[PDB]
């Protein structure tokens, strides 16, 4: 398979040099291969054609410079030629719409853009939700966790229902749907597909993602994320270089 | 004095009469005026010279109606006279800036109101702090709190020293002054004005605040704030009423 992003690229840790200037007409991203919130990120670069690198930090041994790119040591962060640095991946996502032609990912009219940042915190619980589920050690709550995903994707169901769209924005794929896809992407992965079987818009919207070539171009092995998963979970250092 | 933010309108709770409709040409504000997220929309429309209403919200004594205006039952929501309808502070204060003519608030560079956004997330632990410190009960706790605050504003004081501007968003008051002066409005009020002692910039930031004509024009008495705060951590149903 053709590796996109920085899927090829090994994680910078504890001891690794500062990287150099950011070269002129280029955007660099420092990401994490598995991370839903930098995925976000190299979703809207690839979506608007946007020339970029991608420097990947072990988030299980993270350089003390890395600190001085965003003082939450938290990836996704932005960085231009000018040494301009721009994190929080909602934040870095809206600043590449705004700087850079190509595909209009965001609504210009206020309102529609309101309704898509209103329905990025109606998906708010999801990431702890995911968070827990993952570190269940019984289960009992296993299975209660289950249930909360339904109520919470049932809230999602609710958006398409009274939109009558196959997408969150419309018609067609726009900011919201990759906001929100990296945690949808993994839901097989996370045994978790019964937790869509009483909302068939979002099942319907899932598969839409699926075809959709941006979000086809960054699919990696579901067994390389459950592998790394594992070994998050543990604390270690080899994590994010799993598969590598 | 004059009342120009919802300061004379009593709260509606369960049973009471909910409004009428939103007149063509003003903008429906669901407040509560000892609220300091839904404060921050008041200051963006008094700033802005937009005609609006105050509807003020008993928030320990929620009408179930509420819920069909926000979902998450909080305030602020705003409400136009088409029926759309906006929730969440810092998204009510950027459809208000975008929509509507007057003061632009936000810059108009993409990375500069990327700024605004990351400086508002650098404030993001101080709401979380002030609720714990005003539950506090123990001298150790009281103290303890105290500190986790001077290290938060030490945060702040840095983007103004990194800046050497008055401002968070330049030297003249901007979209992110507004949203985070709600906490620091009540720091005298709350027995923590030493707390910015050590934090010049900030300390001056704040003195230059209270001169705002927008921010003076929406000063309530320090008293108010405090019996209230008695009244809202009792779970009373009096306690949004407070003073009227």
């Amino acid at each position: 398979s053709n590796a996109m992003s920085g899927e090829s690229a090994r994680s910078l840790g504890k001891g690794s040099a500062p990287p150099g200037p950011v070269p002129e007409g280029s955007i660099r991203i420092y990401s994490m291969r598995f991370c839903p919130f930098a995925e976000r990120t190299r979703l809207v670069l690839k979506a608007k054609g946007i020339r970029h690198e991608v420097i990947n930090i072990n988030l299980k041994n993270k350089p003390e410079w890395f600190f001085k790119k965003n003082p939450f040591g938290l990836v996704p962060v932005l960085e231009n030629s000018q040494g301009q640095l721009i994190y929080e991946s909602a934040i870095t996502c809206e600043y590449l719409d705004e700087a850079y032609p190509g595909k209009k990912l965001l609504p210009d009219d206020p309102y529609e853009k309101a309704c898509q940042k209103m329905i990025l915190e109606l998906f708010s619980k999801v990431p702890s939700l995911v968070g827990s589920f993952i570190r269940s050690q019984n289960k009992e709550d296993y299975a209660g966790l289950k249930e909360e995903f339904r109520k919470e994707f049932t809230k999602l169901e609710e958006v398409l229902t009274n939109k009558k769209t196959t997408f969150f924005g419309g018609n067609s794929i726009s900011m919201i749907d990759y906001l929100i896809w990296p945690w949808f992407e993994r839901l097989e992965a996370m045994k978790l597909n019964e937790c869509v079987d009483h909302t068939p818009k979002l099942k319907l919207w899932m598969a839409a993602m699926k075809e959709d070539p941006t979000v086809s171009a960054l699919l990696t092995s579901e067994k390389d994320w459950q592998g790394f998963l594992e070994l998050y979970l543990q604390n270690s250092p080899e994590a994010c270089d799993y598969g590598l």
